[PDB]
């Protein structure tokens, strides 16, 4: 109810290093869906299949036309839920944000310190000559439905810095994870089932650190019970909500 | 005269993409003294204290003082050897420089392709407050004796971007120098003993690949028998040999 | 009589709850090549391609060629080193034994814990109607020429249960083994180079539990600084000298 | 007979920019046998078998052991060399070729576009690994079928142009553009009956060169030429030439 | 980019070009210092430290290193357009950039001498003590007079060097300037040498000269971003 929302609120108010973990439920109501429940049902293709690094070379346009699918946009935008988490970050509260979204709508939000598991589609690489681009270089592809092919040698492998199935994740993130884990005094998970390692691991180091752990999700994890705070619903919807109420117990 | 450079040009020039891997042999010449021992050092100072993210998180005193100690060259600038390997990049024929040193000295001889396989000192971070310097705002001080210090928090635990002990090597790097060694056209090894993973492996990789096999070296090494060419010397002075040699046989 | 031969064997007769943690390099010597240097190169085929979920699926034969090979032998068996290890536990020495080797060695040596971390050859599951098998049902098989078919089915996805290139890493598995890290009193590493998740991470984490640690391998490897004792040599000709030097100290 | 031949001559003399555009018929004289007309191999073999690319992935056997039937070290006749000295004499600009022979880079030609692709590379359509012919050569003659030496498969296909595949981009792309900048196009030994390498002459023709096609019969496409040659490359190409030499 | 593209024309059509290269390129000192004592021949011979502390607290940015337009030079030449390159710049970037044909008319740092023992050295030699705030100091005599090759007021000009430089603009299809005033001699001459000897000229600045008038191409912006969109667009005349 309201009430857990309260307590989640009174545990974000007097802490000073709090860390917040993401998942793809933080960014549904953007427009992306996730991979789970009638979302994975919606996308055609198979995550495994086409967003591997094998699925990229046998059939680099259905990677693209997978990656770049969403419900009624063409780009997302950050919800509520990513401004309330950059907001925190503002109130001295949040100091990191850790996620395994490739949106970049944490950092476009306004969020400072971005911990990114998966990497990004910030820039992308030519697996044929290593010629490097930006996203921007391909704005004008993306538009026109194609996808991007690159400038120097004409290959149509211009793969996004992402980690794809088959892939290790980026270390210097996934030590800094854990060692945000490691001292946070407050650890917020939002849109997460917490599967994708480390997800199902960060929970218990912060716990095994001493930190107030928070959860906010539509459906329940098998982790739940570690936390001390427990929030089913939309991450657009309850997050708002946590921060006025942290307002509010600084104003009054 | 001298059939190993006449040779080593001849293969580069008919290769449209070669990987150079480089050791601390190739910055020797830049004022960079190389390991000499490594066995006694430990005799000295106790690896996991001064060398270890274990022992850096107990007391980053230790790590410092220790790299004071063995200092060194700190505004080494690129020597020959480094020159020589850009310029072959820019006649097309390099396209990648895979390397275990941190001094990075071959992005500021123009090489825009480096794997940097032991990290370097480009950044550093501190621990607590996660503010990120460049190694330039400590240099000086440092060289006065003076153990970095985070000028936000005032922390002591500004950690350098390089690979110390307990910690995994950069996976999405070393999975980048392995893709390189399998599809390369020629492989040529500058200044490195090849006796430790990775530098002891990627050579036999490239071999399998189909890879033609060069090596420049002061000394010998186990890994020898499978070089197409190997020249025993200085690389600052054999690299631009050969470099000079391939633009010969480029206008003939 | 060599001293760090000497020095491993004084921890070994001191210790009640050693762990020895076994990589290819202890069976090169039952005629099994490794994936590195000279044995790597000497190999048929690129491990990834032929010994990945993928590659087994779509080319079993290249898949059972390629586990198959033996080098300088025709026939694997147990060789000094994994009896060496076997009777360290018969003399109530050690207490387990982790490896990433799939052959089977160790228990056919006689060793009783054994962690298998890549899981190995001793079962089979057809992957299409699920009948299980055992390794010696099959043998005949191969000695005809064949690999394993279902003879239930026909099929010809009979997946030994071990762990292939582009599958995940057992997580429970995993887990006994950083717990059997934890409280061994001795950890020696032998024939890994420690590059292969998680055998860089098991030395770290037995040095933190306060073991005494011993090394032996071929070649030098990057953690080899941490360990107490290092001895570079041929696991079938070492280990029985340690053990015959364990049985002299226990003499009086 | 001299009249076809004496005006082709003529053509070709006062050519300034002339294309050539050959098929199986001019390497017959080198022992090579040509695939229609008489003794093709189309009419001994099935091409949906032997060389299409449906075929290939069905099963690779057939391909390289058809390719093994046909294990026959070939040097350049008189046609090819007829064709270099064209070229050296300044007549000939560049030839377009659908053999994978070889025998025109051997005759010393040197404008030579392979639209057809040859044996010199192939790749492996399982891990897309790539190798020289050098790699299989030898293997090859012992009579076993080339296989991947890095996943084990037997789909490692030559990069030559099978039926249901398409032509190799930048070739076709030079070829046409060269069909497109010349004054004389001349076909020699094609059938040219196989689709888009059979448009060249076409494109040609359409941008106003000269064409003459000296081949072994008549082909249903002769209307578009100025002048037909119903003969032998290796006899009609070398008179071809001297009798340039006569005029010019 | 109008203007880029007509300077590339002219180099993709030229095959002896010449550069002329000002501080420019690497985008009151005399009140606060004064260059009689810490510039000047006369005053390094009387406190050889005054021209020294003048260098270290006038050093610039750590690792120093060629930009883009220094590359995008080097590659004129490697493309066998640029024939040479003229600079007022003493620190070695264009050699460093891969360029083979440099006049320094202000000499370069890159080589110094005792002027008590003669010993000569290289800039590499000293680096390391000049970065930690030392004075270099001859190693074989202990003398404190280590002058760099660089023209401090009261010595001459390198005469070879400019004569050659004079050559260049006299015998070279195109001219093209970029990042300098064209104030002070030579580099104020030079173009109107290159102009009366019949060559194309370009100037690229962030400012405008004086001697814009005699260019056939004048292009306003910084060089690091210039020179490789003009050195693209080369290439891509080439191509066809
Ligand atoms: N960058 C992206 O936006 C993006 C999109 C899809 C998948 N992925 C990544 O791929 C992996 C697998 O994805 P996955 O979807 O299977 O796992 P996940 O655990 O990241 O999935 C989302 C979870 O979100 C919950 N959820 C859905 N809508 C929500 C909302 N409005 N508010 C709060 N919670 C909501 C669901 O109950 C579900 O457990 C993850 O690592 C994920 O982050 C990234
Ligand atoms: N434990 C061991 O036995 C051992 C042995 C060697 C290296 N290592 C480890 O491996 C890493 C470094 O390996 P690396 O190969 O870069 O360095 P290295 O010190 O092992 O080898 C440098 C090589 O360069 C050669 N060399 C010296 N001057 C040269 C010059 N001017 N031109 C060309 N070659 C020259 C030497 O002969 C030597 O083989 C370090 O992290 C180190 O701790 C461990
Ligand atoms: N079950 C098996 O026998 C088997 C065989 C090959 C690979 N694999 C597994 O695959 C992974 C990768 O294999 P890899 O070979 O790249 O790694 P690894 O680290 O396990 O490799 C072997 C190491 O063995 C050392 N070595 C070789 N011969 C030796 C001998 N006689 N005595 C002592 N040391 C010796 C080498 O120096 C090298 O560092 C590992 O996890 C490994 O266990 C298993
Ligand atoms: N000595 C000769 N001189 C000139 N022409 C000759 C000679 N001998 C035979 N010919 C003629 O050469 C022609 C060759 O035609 P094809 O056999 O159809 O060969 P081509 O035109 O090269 O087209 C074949 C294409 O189909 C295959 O699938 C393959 O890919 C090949 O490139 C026939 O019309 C034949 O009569
Ligand atoms: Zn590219
Ligand atoms: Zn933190
Ligand atoms: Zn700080
Ligand atoms: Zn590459
Ligand atoms: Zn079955
Ligand atoms: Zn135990
Ligand atoms: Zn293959
Ligand atoms: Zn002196
Ligand atoms: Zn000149």
């Amino acid at each position: 109810m309201e009430d857990e929302i309260r307590k989640a609120a009174e545990i974000l108010a007097k802490s000073k290093h709090a860390v917040v973990f993401t998942g793809a439920g933080i960014s549904a109501e953007s427009g992306i869906p996730t991979f789970r429940g009638e979302d994975g049902l919606w996308r055609k293709y198979d995550p495994e299949e086409v967003a591997s690094i094998s699925g990229f070379k046998r059939n680099p346009r259905a990677f693209w036309e997978f990656s770049m699918e969403m419900k009624d946009k063409l780009f997302a935008e950050p919800n509520p839920a990513h401004y309330a988490i950059a907001e925190l970050e503002r109130m001295g509260i949040v100091k990191a944000v850790i996620t395994q979204n490739i949106d970049m709508l944490h950092q476009r939000a306004g969020s400072r310190r971005v911990l990114e598991l998966h990497g990004s589609m910030d820039k992308l690489d030519c697996l044929d000559c290593h010629e490097t681009y930006d996203w921007s270089e391909f704005v004008e592809d993306f538009n026109k439905g194609e996808i991007p092919r690159c400038r120097k040698c004409g290959s149509y492998y211009v793969k996004p810095r992402v980690v794809l199935f088959g892939e290790p994740l980026p270390q210097r993130t996934l030590f800094e994870a854990i060692e945000e884990a490691k001292h946070c005094d407050a650890f917020m998970v939002v849109g997460s089932s917490l599967v994708v390692y480390p997800a199902a691991e960060l929970p218990y180091i912060a716990k095994k650190a001493g930190a107030k752990m928070i959860i906010v999700n539509a459906e329940p994890t098998m982790a739940d019970p570690i936390f001390d705070v427990k929030i089913i619903g939309k991450a657009g919807e309850v997050l708002p909500k946590i921060v006025e109420e942290v307002k509010r117990l600084r104003s009054e």
